[PDB]
């Protein structure tokens, strides 16, 4: 069993790299940032713009939506957050602490914290509406490539250019886990899975790896993609058939059975390195997007 995912939808408007694309939990937007130094909202299903929010005064490396869709959180390598208002477009609040640039991002489910990992080394924990920084957390030893709540927001994983996956109690600090698997490539994504159970990483040696955290162990591994470079995100696709899907250095979207570790499609279309993709929370659409000898985001439909 299979999907068949096909183009829909070219979409075009950023100027240099794109490096994030996420629709919002409630189904209606996506949204992309950019080395431009804009984040731009889309129509999830039409794949109409809707407006750009500007600030950022060098380019944004990832955007992540709070849990009702009203807020965007955005990192730059201004070496800020910024917290905004997607209906209005106004920015909210800056945070200011990292000391380099700002990589990665996410909210908290309950949307009150944002936990951020900078080309600093560490891990900040930030207070939505105050903007202040709660914690500064001394999390690795290379930049910090991704970060990510857990279901209750009681843990944070972190990834890194280190080697390292690592799992962080929220409230104390406290270095809880550290993964890795007899050898150390970069690691440049991790997020826990849909049931919180897992979390799902991305390393620079063409290998996504599923892993119980709580005993250490590697579930399962995904390959046959190429990924040595950049900073691709890996998705959970939940909406129909049990699917891992992510970007490709070989211009392609792969997708793969959770379960049984083959590729099921390859979507063909763009025309650079596909950097990032995301699954639409409640139809069985994915967003992809290309460098900048593409410019493209694409979106396609599946049936299952
Ligand atoms: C019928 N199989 C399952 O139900 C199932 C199997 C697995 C495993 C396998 N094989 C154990 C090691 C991966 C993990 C989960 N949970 S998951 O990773 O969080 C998850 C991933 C996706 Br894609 C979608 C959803 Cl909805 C989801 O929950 C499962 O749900």
């Amino acid at each position: 069993v299979k999907p068949n995912y096909a183009l829909k939808f070219t979409l075009a408007g950023h100027t240099k790299a794109v490096s994030s694309v996420k629709f919002s939990p409630n189904g209606e937007w996506l949204a992309s940032s950019s080395a431009d130094k804009l984040i731009k909202i889309w129509g999830a299903y039409d794949g109409k713009f809707e407006k750009t929010i500007s600030g950022h005064k060098l380019g944004i490396s990832d955007v992540a939506w709070s849990s009702d869709s009203n807020l965007l959180v955005s990192a730059s390598d201004d070496k800020t957050l910024k917290i905004w208002d997607v209906s209005s477009g106004k920015c909210l609040k800056t945070l200011k602490g990292h000391s380099n640039y700002v990589f990665c991002c996410n909210f908290n489910p309950q949307s009150n914290l944002i936990v951020s990992g900078s080309f600093d080394e560490s891990v900040r924990i930030w207070d939505v509406k105050t903007g202040k920084c709660l914690k500064t957390l001394p999390a690795h030893s290379d930049p910090v490539s991704a970060v990510h709540f857990n279901r209750d927001g009681s843990l944070i994983v972190s990834s890194s250019y280190d080697g390292l996956c690592r799992i962080w109690d929220t409230a104390s600090g406290q270095c809880l886990k550290t993964l890795i698997d007899d050898d150390n490539p970069p690691v440049s994504f991790v997020k826990f899975s849909p049931n919180g159970k897992y979390i799902l990483a991305a390393t620079l040696d063409n290998t996504l790896k599923l892993w119980d955290y709580s005993k250490g162990k590697c579930l399962k591994t995904y390959t046959g993609h190429k990924n040595e470079k950049y900073c691709i995100f890996a998705n959970f696709s939940v909406t129909g058939g049990k699917w891992i899907v992510s970007g490709s250095e070989d211009n392609l979207v792969y997708i793969w059975n959770l379960q049984t570790k083959e590729i099921v499609q390859k979507l063909q279309g763009h025309t650079d390195v596909v950097i990032s993709t995301a699954c639409h929370p409640t139809e069985n659409i994915i967003a992809s997007a290309a460098l900048e000898n593409d410019k493209t985001i694409k979106l396609w439909k599946s049936d299952c």
